[PDB]
DNA sequence: AGGATCCT
DNA sequence: AGGATCCT
């Protein structure tokens, strides 16, 4: 649906996304603040052609999630859904006379970590990464590591901080696989 | 995406579509039979008003699934592609000068009983009777029915020889729920 | 209930 | 590998 950006055009519509994010809650314009918006996907990777831009929102409240990507607003920027709920919205955007493809998805502060290192990508390394967990009875997606379906609360806050405690060694986005 | 449209407009579609739909293969656009083209869904129920037009289509050749869906063609009909794969297919059409929802699927022939029984739902009677089913270890999808992953073939060739093999009382699509 | 396509 | 949204 969407045409093909190049890395810096998909930086310059994130930079212009950070500030014009919002969504409608009970009549009002909650806007999203850029500390709460997180590139992700192939642009996180630096990879040089992209077929969309991913953005990782964190929702500070659970009782939001109902009203947030449902209710999504950009302003000034003329836009389509194509698929939508609380959890992943794919908009394609009208940008300088083009079509994009626009992927948003919605984390927790507790999840914020696990949905960086999920949303990142790319699949081959998530795949690995996951199957090697599972050997040792674990699930790993981008709400928590698991064992048994449930949660195993980890003594972590980044991203960093997660991928040591999970047994693994450390890479730049870039240099996943 | 696509607006509403009432049975009759629905009936009317459906109409139009059974002699104008073909697929490209090896260069060759291929005509699809009007008697592979079956109407399911809620326009088969007779739901007074559509969300979307449902038709399935029969592939006489299993290896045909690749080239079927994936390289639809409407004579004449002017089409966006929302998803599309070898088993669904997602159109946005143009008629009248306007966008309706036109959702494609595919069954092979030894399917045809279990796809007609599936697509035609609605969801709440296909629930009551997998949960059934699922009771006695079997369970049931479009294409087939199962025990332990492993098909059970049924000496059985329409979906009113299927319903009543199944163990269930025939109703006519409308009272189905 | 069960599966398809699409997201990483 | 694992899950979201959408199809009946
Ligand atoms: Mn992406
Ligand atoms: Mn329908």
């Amino acid at each position: 649906g969407g045409g093909m950006l190049t890395l810096i055009q998909g930086k310059k519509i994130v930079n212009h996304l950070r500030s014009r994010l919002a969504f409608e809650y009970n009549g009002q314009l909650i806007k999203i603040l850029s500390k709460n918006i997180v590139a992700v996907g192939s642009l996180r990777r630096e990879e040089k052609m992209l077929n969309d831009v991913d953005l990782l929102i964190i929702v500070p409240e659970k009782k939001l999630l109902k009203h947030v990507l449902p209710n999504i607003r950009i302003k000034g920027l003329s836009f389509s859904v194509k698929v939508c709920g609380e959890r992943k919205c794919v908009l394609f955007i009208e940008w300088e006379k083009k079509t994009y493809q626009l992927d948003l998805f919605t984390a927790l502060a507790e999840e914020k970590p696990y949905a960086i290192f999920h949303f990142t990508g790319p699949v081959s390394y998530l795949i690995r990464i996951r199957a090697a967990l599972k050997k040792k009875n674990y699930k790993l997606n981008q709400y928590g590591l698991f064992k048994n379906q449930t949660l195993v609360p980890l003594k972590i806050t980044t991203e960093k901080e997660l991928i040591k405690e999970l047994g693994f060694t450390y890479r730049i986005p870039k240099k996943r696989l």
